């Protein structure tokens, strides 16, 4: 229905802490951390990442995808004990 006003930021780094992308989302000033993890990613794409180049050019091409599913989580309150959104399937 309505504006949620929820932007991606496209702030696209890895963060080796949890093998995963890491991806910035924004509501009116508060940043909302987003991740999707090595295999959530390699199982969506068919493909293994050895390279993190390889990793954030696999996140651009399932960009919208995988923002559409944070972003739903976001509006669904799926936030996990950190505040942070983890991306766990898409499509």
């Amino acid at each position: 229905g309505m504006n949620q006003s929820i932007i991606f930021t496209e702030q696209l780094t890895w963060d080796v802490q949890l093998s995963a992308i890491h991806f910035t989302a924004q509501q009116q000033g508060m940043v909302i951390d987003c991740y999707i993890g090595q295999k959530v990613l390699e199982h969506l794409a068919a493909e293994k990442i050895n390279n993190s180049e390889q990793a954030l050019s696999l996140f651009e091409q399932f960009r919208f995808d995988i923002e559409e599913q944070a972003e739903k989580l976001i509006e669904q309150e799926a936030f996990d004990v950190q505040g942070h959104i983890q991306v766990e399937r898409v499509d």
